[PDB]
């Protein structure tokens, strides 16, 4: 669990210090992407979330215009 840990994604609830679920990559070019806010999701993941669904663009969590923050 009931703890509030933001160290885990929301789409695949994985540790930012790990490799994507659908990606068996060792750890070379598979980092993560952050948003306007603490929001931190895996590039490929999030990217696909918005790159697959054009209907809604608003962040998958906040109602703010999804921003590909650095
Ligand atoms: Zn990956
Ligand atoms: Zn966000
Ligand atoms: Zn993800």
């Amino acid at each position: 669990g009931s703890v509030a840990n933001d160290e885990n994604c929301g789409i695949c609830r994985m540790a930012f210090n790990g490799c994507c679920p659908d990606c068996k990559v060792p750890g070379d070019d598979c980092p993560l992407v952050w948003g306007q806010c603490s929001h931190c999701f895996h590039m490929h993941c999030i990217l696909k979330w918005l790159h697959a669904q054009q209907v809604q663009q608003h962040c998958p969590m906040c109602r703010q215009e999804w921003k590909f923050k650095e």
